[PDB]
């Protein structure tokens, strides 16, 4: 049994030791330390040799690893500075699959055109609207950002519609997001690195946002394009079924959390699971449900020892990356 | 010491406006009158005041919706759908269909009190599956490994036995075979709303929200229809002969155009997630909704769209500045049945 | 290949399920096609699930307390504090936070105390003050988003979406100072030892207003315990004003009340000292027999406020045989409806 | 297109661009945490809280006008800024105890308000340890084994039995000193005594007593100490704890302060008591909240700092920061960036 004792600053300011001793601190600090162990286990197994097919069918030529890591995050996380932390993960090819919402895709792309700014939660809606300043928490995203996005996007959508009509090509969210990653051609973009490293980005509700607004506007031109979500479901589910092992790292809740968990039901559950969300169990929401709820469904395995950290991900994810993904890249070099 | 302290704590205060509401709860010495009790939630404060404000907002929507208005009295989708003076968008999450609030939503749809529904895959499937088999009251603290061994799925303190889903598969596969045939032969493009209309027609059960939505030409939009048991069925089904394509772009055109062509719009959002953003985003197209009630447990501090206040939506133009949006911070199972008692149900009773 | 993918997946997703017990409750909400019947609607909260089910379980627990409380029992039918207090078969401890008294809930608590349906109260300094201050002047409905600097310049104090004008406190000072002069005199001349409960009994007698919880608590010999009574306006007045408030005597009084009880029920609206103090008193008798918690706190931060009732069972503050119930909700939304289905129904039945 | 493509005003030239820390630059924790300011949401609040506490600490070291001594404790010395630190009992049950102890040990805070549990668990940890358990452990099973649960932490019941053995003799002396010397006990006086008696450099209460930092607890009877006080009163009547004298001490400390700063971990009486003391001097100058409380229920616990401004408990010119978080996650890191950096600098 582990004795409760925090870090003693009489020993000096050692961040690595401080965060190790989160294990003996208790409450969510202990969950932080358990989450570091779970992710380091995923990253370790992922570098091991394994039996069978070393290729995955989607995308074409995607290599398989001992452990398939599914990374899920909400749109607000991309809107915040956590985007740089997620980009680092995808850039260094440390995750195999992404699930995010329309917001998670567009804000990442829009940031390559124009920045977002620190505001406050208590700014008045009518005053902000008069000035075309959109509020996401304490973050300002000027509406000119979206105007620039429209200018950038329509020519790409014209090409996509042409490829649909001429080549009988069936667009899915993941195929479209792969394309927008290739087009943005920016080493600061998560979507760019996902395209480069053949990490598919699935977004069943991709119409729910600016990309939606543009697709809607684009349709008047010549009828528009079609986005099939059934094919994309085949892709994510098959990836899980064909995996040697799976880990899930879910930041936030909503569709992203359920989709990744559902895909892992197809293989009778994930082997490793970290949740980093602020949701609560009392309302009966999937968002606030505990990892042990997912075990009842068979979406997380019984031998797995899932960890959930109840915290804002902007506070804890950058520190998780410091202790896991970043340490792993530093060790390899 | 005492003189400095008195200056800070003894400060004189301005006169309050003459219209100001006095805080006074319901006095049970007057007897048990539920209508009076819930009216006096207005002078109770905190969320109780928000409950009373929400009753007023929904009753305003329902009142305006009965009125005459100028212009086109038809909406393009579904075909031949009549337009009212206010278009009411009802949004709910999957767990609210897994709860008994399903019966409250069904009553609204059956009585043609709302014009448009947005819900998730769960919100559709659970409603259909409840016509085949029941869900049961369990507890939140039931062990996952033990429940899994027994094929008992847990959703909060509710048990959905996995045989319910096996039955769903038996029921759904033949319908998907017909849908695929209609896609191949008639060059028909399926969307979530078109598929949910079809499943409503097939279930043919007066206990189903989806049945009444079909019957009353109330479209159900679900952009992420593949996220659930329906997706699982869709997955398995694709191996039989290739499968069905579900286009989300056409369904976006339908909901956005419904908003753009509305005389007025009200939004009633139970929960957060895609449902909330999708309805709010459709109303951006007309420069915001005229009336808005949120009933969710989300918090602002994490910056999530889910936990955001209605005034955030005003900044984007998804809710009008004129609008006086109300959020109740509560579990919908506690407050929504009582909202229906004071709003929708009162309206049907008054009419009949 | 394709065939193996779909057949592996079907095995995981199509698992057969065990039979549910025959007494299992089917999830079914209230059907408004049956008409608007609030009593039936709230009964069927039991089969609605999530917190609605907890509401229905809480109604049953409180109705059990009120039922047992009317029964005959064995032994001493008197409690030592206050002097000449009648013991019932169940002692009900009511706890509530200051904000609840700030809200319209106060009228619901006053009704309970007025009709002598609870035996003991624990609240904070605010819970005592606001109730007294509402006899002198009213509180108004404002909004959560009102600016602090603007409100301060106007002497308007904000408590959630409720406004308490600072003149209310000035009036309180005028009213309280003469009472504190008398109390101090009684301390000096009669060697009297003041406790929070003794002082709150006195302020109840002085306010002499049938709208006041504290007035009815005094009248019905329902003790009000407030260990941190210095934490507020009463504190401010005691600061400006030579009286000693002993909290050790008051602790003996609440603990002995628990130890000498035939049965105990706890009804806790909120969290904080109120919750910990009532739960601690019941540890002395190896736990309460019935317990309803109505609060918004969460477990994850390890707070006493957010702890679930099962955690208390670990301490022995709540009994193993008890079936405690917690509703995760704002009390202003649920407490008046609990009173409609429990305390009010009970008074109507008699 | 008219509604969705509306043109936007230019942002001020000083506006902060949202950019998180790039791990391509390597693992630098000081740079990472500086970059929380541009990160957004709570991360931004973390960075603003570091600035507020560093302002308090920096100001505290400077010279100021007037009396340089405080009345309570008698030998207490006043500083340019008086820092009031508040914490709930669960943070003392956690390893954050070691972080609080470091603050008090290095005389970096002047006043302390906590609950009975915040005092008890600090002393009991010098007698026997607490262990890491889980939130989901069954109450009946734990009770059968005499294991008390606080969140995911186990406090074996023998810990409290040892406490009782340690505390009763001390209480006997306190009662003797009340009867013979006509001494009036307050919570702060009793907690000072317990700190002296524990005589253990791991204890917050030990360092508080040694550095003349007072610990106020208006509801010091609410817990194991109260239980001991209850049993002990049956011998010869027991001790008397006056809360009015202790109110005079904390209020006067604030009223005589050149400047005041508040650091509140959690809510409850601790938060209101410190805020109320500062109301006497027309509010605190600097304020950091770390709690998980929400505004919606109207509780004082979940109230934003701007509510406290309406009452005059926090000043208008102050720029209060709340971090919405479990303090076990953020407080150790706040100490790394503020209090520890300060001790390292001097
Ligand atoms: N405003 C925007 O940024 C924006 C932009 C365009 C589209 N959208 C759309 O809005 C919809 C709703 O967003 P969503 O579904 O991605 O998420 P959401 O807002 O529904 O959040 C899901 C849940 O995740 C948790 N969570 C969120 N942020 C967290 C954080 N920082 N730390 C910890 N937990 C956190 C919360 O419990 C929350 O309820 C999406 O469909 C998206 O496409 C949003
Ligand atoms: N657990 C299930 O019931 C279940 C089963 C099948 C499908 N799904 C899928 O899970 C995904 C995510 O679920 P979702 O988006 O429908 O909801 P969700 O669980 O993500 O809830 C989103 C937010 O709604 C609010 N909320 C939830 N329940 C509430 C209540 N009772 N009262 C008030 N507010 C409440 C909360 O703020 C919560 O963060 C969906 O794509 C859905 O199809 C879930
Ligand atoms: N701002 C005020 O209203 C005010 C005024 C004067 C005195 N005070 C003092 O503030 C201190 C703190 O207040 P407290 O200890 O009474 O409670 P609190 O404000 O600390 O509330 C504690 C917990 O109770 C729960 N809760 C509160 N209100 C609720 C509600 N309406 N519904 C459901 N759950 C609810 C929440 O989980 C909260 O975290 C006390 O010492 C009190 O005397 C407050
Ligand atoms: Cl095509």
């Amino acid at each position: 049994s582990t004795i409760i004792k925090g870090y003693d600053f009489n020993e000096g300011i050692n961040y690595d030791a401080l965060l190790d001793q989160y294990m003996s601190t208790g409450f969510q600090a202990s969950h932080f330390a358990q989450a570091v162990q779970q992710i380091n286990t995923m990253l370790t197994i992922r570098e091991e040799q394994f039996e069978g097919d070393h290729t995955l069918p989607y995308p074409e030529g995607k290599q398989k690893r001992a452990c398939t890591i599914f990374l899920g995050y909400t749109s607000n996380l991309v809107t915040s500075g956590v985007r740089e932390n997620i980009r680092y993960l995808v850039e260094h090819d440390l995750v195999d699959c992404i699930v995010t919402s329309a917001g998670g895709v567009e804000e990442d792309l829009i940031k390559c055109l124009a920045p977002s700014y620190l505001g406050a939660f208590d700014l008045d809606g009518k005053t902000l609207r008069h000035n075309g300043l959109n509020r996401a928490g304490n973050i300002i995203i000027p509406n000119n950002n979206y105007c620039q996005f429209e200018d950038w996007l329509m020519p790409i959508l014209d090409s996509c519609e042409l490829e649909q009509k001429n080549n009988d090509f069936s667009w899915t969210p993941s195929k479209l997001i792969d394309r927008l990653g290739a087009e943005i051609n920016d080493k600061r973009s998560i979507c760019y690195w996902a395209h480069r490293n053949r990490i598919p980005v699935f977004s069943p509700a991709l119409t729910d946002g600016s990309i939606g607004d543009m697709l809607y506007f684009h349709s008047f031109r010549n009828g528009g394009i079609k986005l099939d979500i059934v094919e994309d479901l085949r892709h994510i589910n098959t990836m899980a079924v064909r995996s040697n092992r799976t880990g899930v790292i879910l930041l936030g809740g909503g569709v992203m959390k359920h989709h990744i968990n559902n895909a892992n039901l197809m293989r009778n559950g994930s082997d490793y699971a970290v949740y980093v969300n602020t949701g609560q169990e009392f309302d009966g929401s999937d968002s606030g449900a505990r990892p042990d709820e997912a075990v009842s469904w068979g979406k997380v395995r019984s031998d797995c020892r899932p960890v959930k950290i109840y915290a804002d991900a902007t506070l804890v994810f950058p520190l998780l990356v410091a202790k896991t993904f970043a340490r792993h890249v530093q060790q390899k070099h």
